[PDB]
Protein backbone atom coordinates (compact mmCIF):
# COMPACT_ATOMS: atom_id res chain seq x y z
CA UNK A 1 0.00 0.00 0.00
CA UNK A 2 0.90 3.70 0.90
CA UNK A 3 4.24 3.83 3.35
CA UNK A 4 3.75 6.62 5.77
CA UNK A 5 6.66 7.74 8.05
CA UNK A 6 5.72 11.00 9.90
CA UNK A 7 6.04 13.53 12.57
CA UNK A 8 3.21 14.66 13.96
CA UNK A 9 2.09 18.04 15.90
CA UNK A 10 -0.90 16.96 16.72
CA UNK A 11 -3.02 19.88 18.43
CA UNK A 12 -6.16 17.85 19.28
CA UNK A 13 -6.39 14.89 21.47
CA UNK A 14 -8.46 11.83 20.44
CA UNK A 15 -8.28 9.50 23.26
CA UNK A 16 -10.51 6.82 21.74
CA UNK A 17 -7.50 6.30 18.96
CA UNK A 18 -4.68 6.33 21.07
CA UNK A 19 -3.80 10.08 21.55
CA UNK A 20 -2.86 11.39 24.74
CA UNK A 21 -5.23 13.42 26.45
CA UNK A 22 -3.57 16.59 25.19
CA UNK A 23 -1.69 18.46 22.90
CA UNK A 24 1.20 16.03 21.87
CA UNK A 25 4.02 15.65 19.51
CA UNK A 26 4.74 12.06 17.89
CA UNK A 27 6.60 9.43 15.71
CA UNK A 28 4.10 8.03 13.47
CA UNK A 29 5.78 4.54 11.62
CA UNK A 30 2.50 3.54 9.53
CA UNK A 31 0.13 4.67 11.66
CA UNK A 32 -1.50 7.17 13.06
CA UNK A 33 -1.34 6.01 16.62
CA UNK A 34 2.27 7.25 17.41
CA UNK A 35 5.06 4.81 18.45
CA UNK A 36 5.64 7.59 21.24
CA UNK A 37 4.50 10.90 21.94
CA UNK A 38 5.15 13.57 23.82
CA UNK A 39 3.42 16.86 25.71
CA UNK A 40 3.39 19.51 23.66
CA UNK A 41 3.00 23.07 24.94
CA UNK A 42 1.27 24.17 21.83
CA UNK A 43 0.90 27.98 21.26
CA UNK A 44 -2.11 29.43 19.83
CA UNK A 45 -0.89 32.29 17.46
CA UNK A 46 2.91 31.58 18.16
CA UNK A 47 5.39 31.17 15.80
CA UNK A 48 7.24 27.64 16.28
CA UNK A 49 10.24 25.68 14.64
CA UNK A 50 10.34 21.91 14.45
CA UNK A 51 13.54 20.12 13.57
CA UNK A 52 13.67 16.46 12.66
CA UNK A 53 16.92 14.39 12.50
CA UNK A 54 18.41 10.87 11.59
CA UNK A 55 21.53 9.46 11.05
CA UNK A 56 21.88 5.86 9.96
CA UNK A 57 24.30 4.98 12.70
CA UNK A 58 21.97 5.87 15.80
CA UNK A 59 18.57 4.74 13.55
CA UNK A 60 17.21 7.23 15.69
CA UNK A 61 14.59 9.39 14.34
CA UNK A 62 14.16 12.38 16.31
CA UNK A 63 11.82 15.78 16.69
CA UNK A 64 12.42 19.28 18.53
CA UNK A 65 9.33 21.78 18.81
CA UNK A 66 10.27 25.08 20.04
CA UNK A 67 8.58 28.67 20.47
CA UNK A 68 10.66 31.52 21.24
CA UNK A 69 11.01 31.82 25.20
CA UNK A 70 9.11 28.21 25.51
CA UNK A 71 10.87 24.64 26.31
CA UNK A 72 11.20 22.08 23.66
CA UNK A 73 9.00 19.72 23.21
CA UNK A 74 11.22 16.47 22.22
CA UNK A 75 10.42 13.02 20.86
CA UNK A 76 13.07 9.88 19.56
CA UNK A 77 12.44 6.99 18.30
CA UNK A 78 14.86 4.13 17.38
CA UNK A 79 13.81 2.82 13.83
CA UNK A 80 15.69 1.92 10.63
CA UNK A 81 14.24 2.88 7.53
CA UNK A 82 15.73 0.57 5.57
CA UNK A 83 13.25 -1.47 5.77
CA UNK A 84 10.12 0.83 6.42
CA UNK A 85 10.70 2.53 3.42
CA UNK A 86 11.66 2.08 -0.10
CA UNK A 87 15.05 3.33 -1.49
CA UNK A 88 13.38 6.51 -3.28
CA UNK A 89 10.79 8.33 -1.44
CA UNK A 90 8.78 12.11 -1.31
CA UNK A 91 9.46 14.17 1.47
CA UNK A 92 6.08 16.62 2.77
CA UNK A 93 4.25 18.51 4.73
CA UNK A 94 0.58 17.51 6.01
CA UNK A 95 -2.27 19.31 8.16
CA UNK A 96 -6.08 19.03 8.40
CA UNK A 97 -8.85 20.64 10.33
CA UNK A 98 -12.26 18.57 10.47
CA UNK A 99 -14.94 19.34 13.39
CA UNK A 100 -12.60 21.81 14.95
CA UNK A 101 -10.06 24.18 13.30
CA UNK A 102 -6.96 26.28 12.65
CA UNK A 103 -4.67 27.42 10.46
CA UNK A 104 -1.63 25.16 9.30
CA UNK A 105 0.72 27.79 7.91
CA UNK A 106 3.98 26.99 6.93
CA UNK A 107 6.41 29.60 7.29
CA UNK A 108 9.80 28.37 5.66
CA UNK A 109 11.12 24.58 5.50
CA UNK A 110 14.62 23.31 4.84
CA UNK A 111 15.57 19.81 4.12
CA UNK A 112 19.24 17.92 3.29
CA UNK A 113 19.45 14.11 2.91
CA UNK A 114 23.25 13.00 2.41
CA UNK A 115 24.58 9.47 1.25
CA UNK A 116 28.40 8.73 2.29
CA UNK A 117 29.36 5.80 0.30
CA UNK A 118 32.33 3.28 -0.62
CA UNK A 119 35.30 5.94 0.33
CA UNK A 120 35.73 10.23 1.25
CA UNK A 121 33.29 12.52 1.88
CA UNK A 122 32.01 12.26 -1.29
CA UNK A 123 28.41 11.86 -1.57
CA UNK A 124 24.95 11.75 -3.33
CA UNK A 125 23.24 14.79 -0.99
CA UNK A 126 19.58 16.67 -2.05
CA UNK A 127 19.48 20.22 0.00
CA UNK A 128 16.78 22.71 -0.56
CA UNK A 129 15.38 25.62 1.47
CA UNK A 130 12.44 27.96 1.39
CA UNK A 131 12.17 31.25 3.28
CA UNK A 132 9.48 32.36 0.77
CA UNK A 133 6.58 30.65 -1.13
CA UNK A 134 6.25 31.89 -4.48
CA UNK A 135 2.53 32.08 -6.06
CA UNK A 136 3.37 29.80 -8.64
CA UNK A 137 5.92 27.16 -6.72
CA UNK A 138 6.80 24.74 -9.77
CA UNK A 139 8.93 22.57 -7.13
CA UNK A 140 6.05 21.97 -4.77
CA UNK A 141 3.89 18.94 -5.78
CA UNK A 142 0.23 20.64 -3.84
CA UNK A 143 -2.25 18.48 -2.62
CA UNK A 144 -6.10 18.80 -1.91
CA UNK A 145 -6.38 22.81 -0.32
CA UNK A 146 -2.76 23.45 0.15
CA UNK A 147 -1.41 26.83 -1.50
CA UNK A 148 1.11 28.94 -1.67
CA UNK A 149 1.75 32.97 -2.20
CA UNK A 150 -0.61 34.46 0.87
CA UNK A 151 1.99 36.67 1.66
CA UNK A 152 4.71 34.39 1.05
CA UNK A 153 3.21 31.90 3.15
CA UNK A 154 2.27 28.12 2.21
CA UNK A 155 -1.16 27.33 3.78
CA UNK A 156 -1.65 24.04 4.18
CA UNK A 157 -5.23 23.75 5.04
CA UNK A 158 -8.42 25.72 3.69
CA UNK A 159 -8.53 29.77 4.67
CA UNK A 160 -10.92 32.75 4.45
CA UNK A 161 -10.64 35.70 2.08
CA UNK A 162 -10.58 37.95 5.38
CA UNK A 163 -8.25 35.55 6.81
CA UNK A 164 -9.85 32.31 8.95
CA UNK A 165 -9.41 28.89 9.07
CA UNK A 166 -11.75 26.53 7.46
CA UNK A 167 -12.47 23.22 9.52
CA UNK A 168 -13.21 20.22 7.25
CA UNK A 169 -9.99 20.47 5.31
CA UNK A 170 -6.89 18.71 3.95
CA UNK A 171 -4.00 19.63 2.03
CA UNK A 172 -0.35 18.50 1.61
CA UNK A 173 2.79 19.94 -0.23
CA UNK A 174 5.48 17.42 -1.22
CA UNK A 175 9.31 18.53 -2.79
CA UNK A 176 8.64 17.87 -6.10
CA UNK A 177 12.06 15.70 -6.20
CA UNK A 178 12.50 12.00 -4.91
CA UNK A 179 14.60 11.84 -2.81
CA UNK A 180 16.99 8.77 -2.62
CA UNK A 181 16.58 7.91 1.24
CA UNK A 182 18.74 5.38 2.12
CA UNK A 183 21.13 2.98 0.02
CA UNK A 184 22.77 -0.64 0.50
CA UNK A 185 26.43 0.48 0.25
CA UNK A 186 26.04 3.72 1.96
CA UNK A 187 28.32 3.98 4.71
CA UNK A 188 25.79 7.50 6.23
CA UNK A 189 22.68 8.14 5.40
CA UNK A 190 21.47 11.01 6.91
CA UNK A 191 18.49 13.79 6.41
CA UNK A 192 17.33 16.71 8.89
CA UNK A 193 14.09 18.79 7.63
CA UNK A 194 13.21 22.45 9.45
CA UNK A 195 10.01 24.03 9.43
CA UNK A 196 8.17 26.98 11.11
CA UNK A 197 4.87 27.40 11.54
CA UNK A 198 1.88 29.45 12.81
CA UNK A 199 -1.18 27.32 14.19
CA UNK A 200 -3.99 29.98 15.35
CA UNK A 201 -7.38 29.50 16.03
CA UNK A 202 -10.74 31.38 16.43
CA UNK A 203 -12.50 28.92 18.55
CA UNK A 204 -10.63 27.45 22.05
CA UNK A 205 -10.60 24.09 20.35
CA UNK A 206 -7.89 23.85 17.87
CA UNK A 207 -7.36 21.00 15.42
CA UNK A 208 -6.44 18.91 14.08
CA UNK A 209 -2.33 19.78 13.13
CA UNK A 210 0.85 19.70 11.18
CA UNK A 211 2.52 16.66 9.95
CA UNK A 212 6.19 16.13 8.35
CA UNK A 213 6.13 13.15 6.30
CA UNK A 214 7.96 10.36 4.33
CA UNK A 215 6.66 8.25 1.65
CA UNK A 216 6.34 6.45 -1.32
CA UNK A 217 6.95 8.55 -4.46
CA UNK A 218 3.12 8.20 -5.67
CA UNK A 219 1.31 8.76 -2.36
CA UNK A 220 -1.31 11.14 -2.62
CA UNK A 221 -4.08 11.86 0.42
CA UNK A 222 -5.63 9.27 1.37
CA UNK A 223 -9.47 9.11 1.49
CA UNK A 224 -11.32 10.18 3.62
CA UNK A 225 -8.49 11.63 5.72
CA UNK A 226 -9.36 14.71 7.14
CA UNK A 227 -9.59 15.72 11.00
CA UNK A 228 -7.83 13.39 13.13
CA UNK A 229 -6.13 11.32 10.11
CA UNK A 230 -3.61 14.59 9.70
CA UNK A 231 -4.51 13.93 5.63
CA UNK A 232 -2.19 10.59 6.33
CA UNK A 233 -3.66 7.80 6.79
CA UNK A 234 -6.80 6.07 5.40
CA UNK A 235 -8.67 4.68 8.77
CA UNK A 236 -7.32 4.80 12.80
CA UNK A 237 -5.13 1.59 12.82
CA UNK B 1 9.82 27.94 -29.04
CA UNK B 2 12.49 25.76 -26.67
CA UNK B 3 14.77 28.30 -24.98
CA UNK B 4 18.77 27.08 -24.42
CA UNK B 5 21.29 28.90 -22.43
CA UNK B 6 24.41 26.55 -22.68
CA UNK B 7 28.18 25.90 -22.73
CA UNK B 8 29.36 23.38 -24.91
CA UNK B 9 32.53 21.36 -24.64
CA UNK B 10 32.63 21.07 -28.50
CA UNK B 11 34.96 18.49 -29.46
CA UNK B 12 34.44 18.69 -33.37
CA UNK B 13 35.34 21.59 -35.17
CA UNK B 14 32.23 22.73 -37.91
CA UNK B 15 33.83 25.83 -39.41
CA UNK B 16 30.60 26.16 -41.63
CA UNK B 17 28.56 26.87 -39.08
CA UNK B 18 30.70 29.21 -37.11
CA UNK B 19 32.69 26.76 -35.26
CA UNK B 20 36.50 27.64 -35.01
CA UNK B 21 39.02 25.24 -36.72
CA UNK B 22 39.41 23.46 -32.95
CA UNK B 23 38.32 22.06 -30.29
CA UNK B 24 36.89 24.47 -28.31
CA UNK B 25 34.16 25.02 -25.01
CA UNK B 26 31.24 28.79 -25.87
CA UNK B 27 28.63 30.02 -24.53
CA UNK B 28 25.46 29.46 -26.40
CA UNK B 29 22.88 31.68 -25.99
CA UNK B 30 19.76 30.46 -28.08
CA UNK B 31 21.94 29.34 -30.63
CA UNK B 32 24.15 26.52 -31.63
CA UNK B 33 26.61 29.39 -33.00
CA UNK B 34 28.15 30.40 -29.54
CA UNK B 35 28.45 34.08 -28.50
CA UNK B 36 31.61 33.93 -27.44
CA UNK B 37 34.37 30.51 -27.64
CA UNK B 38 37.57 29.48 -26.82
CA UNK B 39 40.32 27.46 -27.73
CA UNK B 40 40.64 23.82 -25.58
CA UNK B 41 43.15 21.67 -25.47
CA UNK B 42 40.93 18.36 -25.84
CA UNK B 43 42.69 15.25 -23.84
CA UNK B 44 41.33 12.21 -25.41
CA UNK B 45 41.01 9.60 -22.24
CA UNK B 46 41.60 12.02 -19.97
CA UNK B 47 39.45 13.14 -16.83
CA UNK B 48 38.24 16.91 -17.03
CA UNK B 49 36.10 19.29 -15.22
CA UNK B 50 33.85 22.24 -15.96
CA UNK B 51 33.28 25.03 -13.33
CA UNK B 52 30.05 27.03 -14.69
CA UNK B 53 29.01 30.40 -12.28
CA UNK B 54 26.84 33.48 -12.59
CA UNK B 55 25.43 35.70 -10.39
CA UNK B 56 23.24 38.41 -11.26
CA UNK B 57 24.87 41.04 -10.00
CA UNK B 58 28.15 41.16 -12.60
CA UNK B 59 25.28 39.42 -14.87
CA UNK B 60 28.24 37.76 -16.49
CA UNK B 61 28.43 33.83 -16.94
CA UNK B 62 31.37 31.84 -16.98
CA UNK B 63 32.85 28.61 -17.58
CA UNK B 64 36.53 26.86 -16.69
CA UNK B 65 37.45 23.47 -18.36
CA UNK B 66 40.58 21.56 -16.75
CA UNK B 67 42.28 18.67 -16.57
CA UNK B 68 45.06 17.65 -13.97
CA UNK B 69 48.32 19.30 -15.57
CA UNK B 70 46.86 20.91 -18.38
CA UNK B 71 45.78 25.02 -18.50
CA UNK B 72 42.36 26.12 -17.91
CA UNK B 73 40.56 26.94 -20.76
CA UNK B 74 38.33 29.98 -19.77
CA UNK B 75 35.53 31.58 -21.64
CA UNK B 76 33.20 34.14 -20.16
CA UNK B 77 30.08 36.28 -21.60
CA UNK B 78 27.78 38.85 -20.69
CA UNK B 79 24.43 37.96 -20.52
CA UNK B 80 21.35 38.83 -18.15
CA UNK B 81 19.50 36.05 -18.05
CA UNK B 82 16.60 37.96 -16.33
CA UNK B 83 15.24 38.20 -20.03
CA UNK B 84 16.46 35.10 -22.15
CA UNK B 85 15.13 32.59 -19.75
CA UNK B 86 11.67 31.85 -18.08
CA UNK B 87 11.32 32.58 -13.97
CA UNK B 88 11.15 28.53 -13.56
CA UNK B 89 13.36 26.20 -15.38
CA UNK B 90 15.47 23.15 -15.36
CA UNK B 91 19.19 22.41 -16.09
CA UNK B 92 20.76 19.30 -17.45
CA UNK B 93 23.35 17.97 -19.65
CA UNK B 94 23.83 17.11 -23.33
CA UNK B 95 26.04 15.09 -25.62
CA UNK B 96 26.10 13.71 -29.14
CA UNK B 97 27.84 11.82 -31.64
CA UNK B 98 27.33 11.81 -35.45
CA UNK B 99 29.64 10.51 -38.42
CA UNK B 100 32.19 10.68 -35.49
CA UNK B 101 32.06 9.57 -32.40
CA UNK B 102 33.55 9.47 -28.80
CA UNK B 103 32.42 8.39 -24.93
CA UNK B 104 30.18 11.23 -23.43
CA UNK B 105 30.56 9.74 -19.94
CA UNK B 106 29.68 12.03 -16.94
CA UNK B 107 31.50 10.97 -13.21
CA UNK B 108 29.85 13.51 -11.56
CA UNK B 109 27.43 16.46 -11.12
CA UNK B 110 26.56 19.09 -8.39
CA UNK B 111 24.06 22.48 -8.47
CA UNK B 112 23.63 24.99 -5.92
CA UNK B 113 21.68 28.21 -7.56
CA UNK B 114 20.39 30.77 -4.64
CA UNK B 115 17.76 33.56 -4.36
CA UNK B 116 18.75 36.53 -1.66
CA UNK B 117 15.97 38.75 -1.41
CA UNK B 118 14.40 41.50 0.79
CA UNK B 119 16.61 41.05 3.64
CA UNK B 120 19.09 39.11 5.29
CA UNK B 121 20.85 36.17 4.66
CA UNK B 122 17.58 34.38 4.44
CA UNK B 123 17.50 32.78 0.74
CA UNK B 124 15.61 30.01 -1.48
CA UNK B 125 18.40 27.68 -2.29
CA UNK B 126 18.52 24.32 -4.15
CA UNK B 127 21.75 21.71 -3.90
CA UNK B 128 22.50 18.72 -5.55
CA UNK B 129 25.41 16.76 -5.79
CA UNK B 130 25.73 13.24 -7.30
CA UNK B 131 29.51 11.31 -7.07
CA UNK B 132 27.99 7.99 -8.30
CA UNK B 133 25.03 7.18 -10.25
CA UNK B 134 22.27 4.85 -9.68
CA UNK B 135 21.20 2.24 -12.18
CA UNK B 136 17.48 3.56 -10.65
CA UNK B 137 18.26 7.07 -10.81
CA UNK B 138 14.53 8.44 -9.78
CA UNK B 139 15.70 11.93 -9.93
CA UNK B 140 17.11 12.02 -13.20
CA UNK B 141 14.84 13.08 -16.16
CA UNK B 142 16.49 10.90 -19.00
CA UNK B 143 16.44 11.72 -22.43
CA UNK B 144 17.49 9.97 -25.66
CA UNK B 145 20.18 7.49 -25.27
CA UNK B 146 21.10 8.38 -21.60
CA UNK B 147 21.66 6.06 -19.20
CA UNK B 148 23.02 5.43 -15.53
CA UNK B 149 24.64 2.86 -13.38
CA UNK B 150 27.64 1.67 -15.48
CA UNK B 151 30.18 1.67 -12.60
CA UNK B 152 27.96 4.62 -10.82
CA UNK B 153 28.65 6.95 -14.21
CA UNK B 154 26.19 8.29 -16.48
CA UNK B 155 26.36 7.85 -20.03
CA UNK B 156 24.85 10.47 -22.02
CA UNK B 157 25.07 8.68 -25.52
CA UNK B 158 25.35 5.10 -26.86
CA UNK B 159 28.20 2.83 -25.60
CA UNK B 160 28.75 -0.91 -26.02
CA UNK B 161 28.72 -3.34 -24.29
CA UNK B 162 32.49 -4.16 -24.67
CA UNK B 163 33.06 -0.56 -23.99
CA UNK B 164 33.30 1.31 -27.23
CA UNK B 165 31.02 4.69 -28.42
CA UNK B 166 28.62 4.12 -30.96
CA UNK B 167 27.95 7.50 -32.74
CA UNK B 168 24.32 8.84 -34.49
CA UNK B 169 23.44 9.03 -30.56
CA UNK B 170 21.91 11.95 -28.56
CA UNK B 171 21.21 11.82 -25.06
CA UNK B 172 19.81 14.52 -22.52
CA UNK B 173 20.12 14.31 -18.24
CA UNK B 174 17.62 16.79 -16.48
CA UNK B 175 17.43 17.67 -12.67
CA UNK B 176 14.23 16.40 -11.82
CA UNK B 177 13.09 19.20 -9.66
CA UNK B 178 12.10 22.79 -11.96
CA UNK B 179 15.05 25.39 -10.50
CA UNK B 180 13.41 28.82 -9.67
CA UNK B 181 16.64 30.61 -11.33
CA UNK B 182 15.80 34.52 -10.89
CA UNK B 183 12.99 36.32 -9.71
CA UNK B 184 12.07 40.08 -9.89
CA UNK B 185 12.27 41.06 -6.13
CA UNK B 186 15.66 39.15 -5.58
CA UNK B 187 18.74 41.44 -4.99
CA UNK B 188 21.25 38.44 -5.42
CA UNK B 189 20.28 35.51 -7.92
CA UNK B 190 23.35 33.21 -8.15
CA UNK B 191 24.16 29.81 -9.33
CA UNK B 192 27.12 27.31 -9.97
CA UNK B 193 27.79 23.92 -11.12
CA UNK B 194 30.50 21.79 -11.98
CA UNK B 195 30.93 18.03 -13.47
CA UNK B 196 33.61 15.92 -14.39
CA UNK B 197 33.48 13.89 -17.54
CA UNK B 198 35.34 11.50 -19.42
CA UNK B 199 35.84 11.71 -23.63
CA UNK B 200 37.58 9.03 -25.21
CA UNK B 201 37.40 8.13 -28.90
CA UNK B 202 38.68 5.02 -30.71
CA UNK B 203 39.25 6.42 -34.21
CA UNK B 204 41.41 10.22 -33.90
CA UNK B 205 38.54 11.95 -35.26
CA UNK B 206 36.58 12.64 -31.42
CA UNK B 207 32.92 14.14 -32.04
CA UNK B 208 30.84 16.01 -30.80
CA UNK B 209 30.85 17.56 -27.30
CA UNK B 210 29.08 17.65 -23.80
CA UNK B 211 27.05 20.66 -22.86
CA UNK B 212 25.65 22.02 -19.52
CA UNK B 213 22.32 23.76 -20.54
CA UNK B 214 19.84 25.45 -18.83
CA UNK B 215 16.40 25.42 -20.61
CA UNK B 216 12.42 25.60 -20.37
CA UNK B 217 10.82 22.64 -17.53
CA UNK B 218 9.18 21.20 -20.69
CA UNK B 219 12.17 20.77 -23.14
CA UNK B 220 13.00 17.94 -25.32
CA UNK B 221 15.43 16.58 -27.42
CA UNK B 222 15.07 18.78 -30.64
CA UNK B 223 13.93 16.79 -34.02
CA UNK B 224 17.16 16.02 -35.94
CA UNK B 225 19.94 17.63 -33.26
CA UNK B 226 22.54 14.41 -33.40
CA UNK B 227 25.95 15.21 -34.47
CA UNK B 228 26.95 18.45 -34.88
CA UNK B 229 23.72 19.97 -33.15
CA UNK B 230 24.50 18.71 -29.53
CA UNK B 231 21.36 17.39 -28.51
CA UNK B 232 20.48 20.92 -28.06
CA UNK B 233 19.12 22.83 -30.95
CA UNK B 234 16.78 22.48 -34.15
CA UNK B 235 19.05 23.61 -37.04
CA UNK B 236 22.61 25.51 -36.94
CA UNK B 237 20.57 29.04 -37.17
CA1 LIG C 1 -5.61 14.23 16.91
CA1 LIG D 1 30.15 21.60 -33.15
ZN1 LIG E 1 -1.64 11.84 17.89
ZN1 LIG F 1 18.85 -1.66 7.69
ZN1 LIG G 1 30.62 25.48 -31.28
ZN1 LIG H 1 17.82 41.50 -15.43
Amino acid sequence: ADTIVAVELDTYPNTDIGDPSYPHIGIDIKSVRSKKTAKWNMQNGKVGTAHIIYNSVDKRLSAVVSYPNADSATVSYDVDLDNVLPEWVRVGLSASTGLYKETNTILSWSFTSKLKSNSTHETNALHFMFNQFSKDQKDLILQGDATTGTDGNLELTRVSSNGSPQGSSVGRALFYAPVHIWESSAVVASFEATFTFLIKSPDSHPADGIAFFISNIDSSIPSGSTGRLLGLFPDAN
